[PDB]
């Protein structure tokens, strides 16, 4: 059993693994029923991992929201760094989509309302996440959504998953918070259809695709509701000048419950 301050964990309880972090389920050492997640360095990418976890500490100290993973404690050592965080017991959106294949528009609305709340705070603070993808949208059991993985966040060297990155980011142009809105659009599209809207054989081929095609239109199924169709077209604008801004996103009709009134749940 390893310890970080008043918290402990076994590496048997591996719950997350990225290029730049390994995450374990843990517990409070005094209150054994208090579950946590302990985010550690990935030694395969030590230098970068250390840098990113350091940055994440600094960002999350400033960010407190019900839809952003909470930071409870942290320790920074010479060759290692540890973040003690809110445990999310429902895995991530990547696992969920693999299992479900596609989500109902109602489920999408439920998750996106929560994302939108978190993003509202980022917007106010002038923070861009830059690495939004299904792997860092965490679920917790009434499914709560929490945005994680803030190591790449900046106030107004990125690597991750180019299929979720805005054209201006891929093309090494100026970007702002609207780059996160593109990412959200791609995620929403994937929840709806099971696939990313724009794919290529390689990151370089995706760049070439975005460079060549000054108008990008995602293929939205005929059966998609008018509000969701409109939202997806506006989020997935190639040129950020044309892309929906945060205000318009936050107040979009799709982010209101449909149906507005339903049955009370089965007894
Ligand atoms: C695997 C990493 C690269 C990343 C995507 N996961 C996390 O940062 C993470 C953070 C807090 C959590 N609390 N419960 N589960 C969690 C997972
Ligand atoms: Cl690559
Ligand atoms: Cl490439």
């Amino acid at each position: 059993t390893e310890t970080v301050g008043k918290f402990e964990f076994s590496r048997k309880d591996l719950i997350g693994h990225g290029a730049f972090a390994v995450v374990f389920k843990g517990r409070h050492r005094e209150k054994h029923d208090l579950e946590v997640a302990v985010k550690c360095i990935n030694k395969k990418n030590l230098a970068k991992s250390q840098t990113l976890l350091g940055k994440e500490i600094k960002i999350l100290k400033e960010l407190k929201h019900e839809n952003i993973v909470a930071l409870y404690d942290f320790q920074e050592m010479a060759n290692s760094v540890y973040l003690v965080m809110e445990y999310c017991n429902g895995g991530d959106l990547a696992d969920y989509l693999h299992a479900m294949r596609t989500l109902s528009e109602d489920t999408i609305r439920l998750f996106l309302q929560q994302i939108a709340g978190a993003m509202r705070l980022l917007h106010s603070k002038g923070i861009i996440h830059r690495d939004l993808k299904p792997q860092n949208i965490l679920l917790s059991n009434s499914i709560r959504v929490k945005i994680a993985d803030f190591g790449f966040a900046r106030y107004l060297t990125l690597c991750g998953s180019p299929m979720y990155m805005a054209p201006e980011v891929i093309m090494a142009q100026h970007y702002d918070g609207k780059a996160d809105l593109w990412s959200i659009g791609t995620i929403v599209y994937q929840c709806l259809t099971g696939k990313a809207p724009f794919q290529a054989a390689s990151p370089q081929d995706l760049r070439l695709f975005y460079e060549k095609n000054k108008t990008l239109v995602p293929t939205i199924p005929r059966e998609t509701s008018a509000p969701l169709r409109q939202l997806l077209l506006a989020l997935l604008q190639r040129n950020h000048k044309d892309r929906m801004d945060f205000d318009e996103f936050f107040h979009h009709p799709f982010l209101d419950a449909s149906p507005s009134v339903r049955k009370s749940p089965p007894v």
